[PDB]
């Protein structure tokens, strides 16, 4: 069938036999799925293997070494071992990009296996069950009755067929690009050719429902949903720091390597007199030295960092659904949050409750009760003194039952495969629900009731007697819910009424009476101070008990006098209410919640509660977690939201910067009170579950959204928790601080060698020694030090103390001013180390003809005084070797002072990270492996080293690490 939109409510109906009202029968169901199917979409795209090789190799410092590689297989093509050349640079960068596809793919395969973990459900009426019951949303099908309300995503596409608030509204932005939510209606819309905009009676998978509650029949599944049609179709603040840092290096690298190129302009006796010949050789070497100074893996290692990342992320549990998320959460330095469904287990049961006893004068009494049931089942009894009592026989609470029964978007659902009971809808208004089964205000014989028809069983004995024309439906300005009643029996001293719910203090405010059981009186304000302070000591009690108010409207306006259109007219027609009672409620904090404010006061980042509650719920539960102290003075650290409004923005801006808790609160002041603590220079992190906190979520740095809350607080926030595990969060801290840790690290280990493998070509330079390498062989040194190696640094444990340090600021330079001076110092000797490996041949060493150092500066002249010495011996293998093998130990020996930033090699073992070890050895063994092997050292201009060498060789690297160990020490006792 198509053009559902087109076509009237009775018409849609009609055509696959369903009446709105019981839904779809069990046998209806297999026709249809047999006709079209689970309603679900396949597989998905992914990448395929080469698009992944591709975007490694699409970077400005990749593609200059592949052209370093064109130039060395150009020449090499004239040679008449230089194709060698071409290989070793393509070498390195394959390595380090074989690694960068690795970890991208099996993060790839993280994500996923975590996403599609827990089914998505979806509201039906089918035929089984009178009530409403929530299934796999795979197993709806073109043709059943779905029920959605708040924050519902919708689970296929519907045409609606009765709006139960008065006005429903829909996010549709993933579907049509529309920023702002939309109004929808029930009659057709004609144009049959109308795109999905002005489909105004209809909703589609994917979008979410922004307010209100309806109903409709489904009318596409799977692919045939408007969503899945389009299903073919289709720079992080640290990457832009370091891209910065990588064009203005080879700046640098592009000056020094035409610098060598310059210098030895006047060498040309080696090559035949031709000057054109005697240039070309150096041009090698300025690519040669280009190449091994430049860091290629800078690239390759940042996207696998954040690979890795989001990969252990989804091992704890976490969604990550924007790339810079984890990055930017490890500068966080503070977190709001909010209370009800993010710190708070969001498992409620009315335990307390009160109605009034009798009223005389300013004086009062009233009967309290106490209710049984931690959980949503409906399972308990009511206690007046501790003993149990007949609900029936106190009046006010057949009342106060029949308020919470018809006031209500909500039910309980028997989950008969987990063998327990969950909301249909809010919390809140299930606790209610609940509670209007334990009370059984009617004497209703639940003796054969299935454990299905128990959920709700007394609410259906008060809705037979009580029909339901309307709902003014729960807005967060009036704080407030009322419902339009009619008796079922005729009227002659029944008459209709209204039933109001809401927040205490605003509702008592409209209570101009008060019902004393079965009688009605005038509201006095001893009476209004007896049920303040009720709702003081329940709130600041042991269970920090979350509690609402109930009213009845006893003479209310006509169906026909109400105007309905504008909602800023509910409040004004609740307001000649009769005060009923209160229900105090139940809501522990998440058992993982108080341990994580100290690991974020002990890092720096303070925590605040951001909460739409009582002041006097809130503060206490602060008390709880351990915003505050047991005994805190929190006067000027906690604030509601009228308070905050009411000061001067010199002791506003205060408030922003000590106060640890806002209660009372609308979703635009959330949004302004992380406005406000943005603009103070704080990355400030937001925690939400539902419909409120999405304003607020959007705008702080990172929003991160609860797995069990609203999809319409998860489609506005980064980061989602599966768990609901609130550890997480500072797990997702750590690991972002760990990464920029490793960043530096990989800089500080590229920086100090290069800077030296650059030092050792102007320092021989400088004495007139001859030239130490040769291109083949600082492409090497470049293959063997600058590759897996370095990539190892990525996989670095934490720092001991890593969570005891206080957010940095993202807007400092990259790179300290002490630092820049520790990669020199180290780098400065790296460099002068290895040209006195070629010094030490050359005089000290037994092996070595003990040439004068006057005749070694001045080499090239020999021969009056140069007289003794043989000529040839100046180009022997034997110093390129012993300088070359220095270069990578030293190399080698500098990459374990990467290890940790102060921490010294002592309390940092080198066996914290396993994988740094086997590219040491990997290239240690490759170099191994072109000094001994049959044909190689020809190719690279080496001899194999003896026994004795290597105890030099060493002798000169090991001082290294002394050196940096020093600097370290240095580093932490200042
Ligand atoms: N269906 C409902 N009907 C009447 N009142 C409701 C209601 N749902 C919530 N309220 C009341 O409105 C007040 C403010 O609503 P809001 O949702 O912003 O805060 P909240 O405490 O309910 C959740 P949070 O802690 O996430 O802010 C609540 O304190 C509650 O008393
Ligand atoms: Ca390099
Ligand atoms: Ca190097
Ligand atoms: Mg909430």
């Amino acid at each position: 069938m198509e053009n559902a939109h087109t076509k009237t409510v009775e018409e849609v109906l009609g055509h696959f036999g369903v009446n709105e009202s019981t839904g779809l029968s069990l046998e209806q169901v297999k026709k249809l799925k047999e006709r079209w199917g689970s309603n679900e979409l396949p597989a998905e795209e992914g990448k395929t293997l080469l698009e992944l090789v591709i975007e490694q190799f699409e970077d400005l410092l990749v593609r200059i070494l592949l052209l370093a590689a064109c130039i060395s297989f150009v020449l090499a093509w004239f040679e008449e071992t230089a194709f060698v050349e071409p290989f070793v640079i393509l070498l390195i960068l394959v390595a380090n990009a074989i690694v960068g596809v690795w970890q991208e793919r099996n993060a790839e395969n993280a994500i996923e296996a975590l996403k599609e973990y827990e089914p998505e459900m979806g509201k039906v009426y089918r035929q089984d069950r009178k009530s409403v019951q929530r299934i796999k949303a795979k197993d709806i099908v073109p043709g059943d009755i779905v029920e959605i309300a708040v924050g519902d995503k919708v689970p296929a596409d519907i045409r609606l067929t009765s709006i139960k608030s008065t006005t429903l509204r829909v996010d549709q932005s993933i579907l049509t690009g529309e920023s702002v939510s939309v109004i929808k209606h029930t009659d057709p819309v004609p144009d049959p050719r109308a795109v999905n905009q002005d489909k105004k009676n209809m909703l589609f998978s994917g979008t979410n429902i922004a307010a209100g509650k309806a109903m409709g029949v489904v009318v596409a599944t799977g692919v045939n949903t408007e969503i899945g049609k389009i299903r073919d179709e289709m720079r992080t603040p640290l990457q832009q720091k370091l891209d910065e840092f990588g064009e203005q290096l080879s700046k640098v690298i592009s000056l020094i390597c035409i610098a060598v190129w310059i210098i030895n302009i006047g060498h040309d006796p080696v090559h035949g007199g031709s000057w054109i010949r005697g240039a070309i050789y150096y041009f090698k070497i300025a690519v040669a030295l280009a190449v091994a100074a430049i860091p290629e893996g800078l690239p390759a290692v940042i996207t696998t960092c954040l690979a890795l990342g989001t990969r252990r992320m989804a091992k704890k549990n976490a969604i990550v659904r924007s790339l810079p998320s984890v990055e930017t959460l490890g500068c966080t330095s503070v977190i709001c949050s909010d209370k009800t469904g993010t710190l708070t287990t969001n498992q409620m049961s009315v335990c307390r409750m009160f109605i009034l006893d009798r009223v005389e004068g300013d004086t009062c009494s009233l009967n309290e009760f106490t209710i049984t049931g931690s959980t949503y089942a409906p399972i308990g009894e009511v206690h007046k003194d501790d003993k149990p009592v007949n609900c029936h026989q106190y009046d006010g609470l057949v009342e106060l039952a029949t308020i919470c029964a018809l006031c209500n978007d909500s039910a309980l659902d028997y989950n008969e495969a987990k063998g327990v009971y969950e909301k249909v809808g809010e919390a809140t208004e299930t606790a209610l629900t609940c509670l209007v089964e334990k009370m059984n205000v009617f004497d209703t014989e639940l003796k054969g009731l299935s454990k299905i028809e128990r959920a709700n069983a007394c609410n259906s004995v008060i809705k037979q007697l009580m029909k339901k024309e309307f709902t003014l439906e729960f807005s967060r300005d009036r704080k407030s819910m009322s419902v339009y009643c009619t008796p079922n029996k005729p009227s002659r001293t029944s008459m209709s009424k209204m039933f109001v719910k809401g927040a205490p203090e605003g509702v008592i405010d409209r209570c101009t009476h008060i019902r004393v059981g079965s009688t009605k009186v005038p509201m006095t304000s001893g009476v209004k101070q007896k049920i303040m302070s009720v709702i003081r000591e329940w709130g600041s009690g042991s269970d920090t008990l979350r509690c609402l108010a109930l009213a009845t409207h006893d003479n209310p306006l006509r169906r026909e006098e109400m105007h309905l259109e504008d909602s800023a007219n509910f409040i004004k027609y609740e307001t000649n209410l009769t005060f009923v009672g209160c229900v105090g409620m139940l809501d522990p904090p998440r058992i993982e919640v108080a341990s994580s404010v100290k690991l974020c006061r002990q890092a720096g980042i303070r925590v605040i509660m951001i909460t739409g509650d009582n002041k006097g719920t809130a503060v206490a539960i602060c008390r709880r977690i351990g915003i505050f102290g047991q005994d805190e003075d929190v006067t000027s650290k906690a604030f509601t939201g009228r308070e905050f409004d009411e000061l001067n923005p010199s002791a506003q801006r205060d408030a922003c910067l000590n106060a640890r808790c806002f209660a009372r609160v609308e979703p635009s002041h959330k949004s302004k009170i992380v406005e406000f603590l943005q603009s103070f220079d704080e990355i400030t992190a937001m925690t939400g579950d539902g419909v409120n906190d999405a304003p607020a979520l959007k705008k702080a740095e990172i929003g991160i959204a609860m797995g069990s809350g609203t999809a319409v607080a998860k489609t506005a926030s980064e980061m989602v928790l599966a768990d609901d595990n609130f550890s997480t969060i500072v797990a997702a801290v750590e690991e972002g601080r760990a990464i920029y840790n490793n960043m530096k690290q990989f800089i500080r280990y590229l920086i100090s060698s290069n800077v030296g493998e650059v030092v050792c070509i102007f320092l021989t330079a400088a004495l007139g020694f001859p030239e130490a390498l040769i291109p083949v062989q600082l492409l090497w040194v470049n293959l063997v030090t600058d590759g897996l190696p370095a990539t190892a640094l990525g996989f670095n444990p934490p720092d001991l103390d890593i969570m005891n340090k206080p957010p940095r600021n993202p807007k400092e330079p990259l790179i300290s001013g002490w630092l820049f001076f520790r990669y020199l110092a180290i780098g400065c000797y790296v460099g002068a180390a290895t040209v006195g490996a070629a010094a030490w041949w050359f005089i000290a060493a037994d092996g070595g003809p003990r040439v004068s150092f006057y005749q070694l500066s001045h080499f090239l002249q020999c021969n009056p005084d140069f007289e003794g010495v043989d000529c040839a011996i100046f180009e022997s293998p034997y110093p390129m070797t012993m300088a070359l093998s220095v270069l990578v130990t030293i190399e080698m020996c500098n990459a374990l002072n990467s290890l940790s930033e102060n921490q010294s090699l002592l309390r940092m073992p080198p066996w914290e990270n396993i994988w740094l070890v086997g590219s040491i050895c990997l290239s240690m063994s490759l170099h191994f492996l072109i000094l001994y092997v049959e044909p190689l050292p020809l190719i690279f201009q080496i001899t194999p080293l003896n026994v004795t060498q290597w105890l030099m060789v060493l002798k000169i690297s090991l001082p290294v690490i002394l050196m940096d160990e020093t600097l370290k020490f240095v580093a932490r006792n200042y």
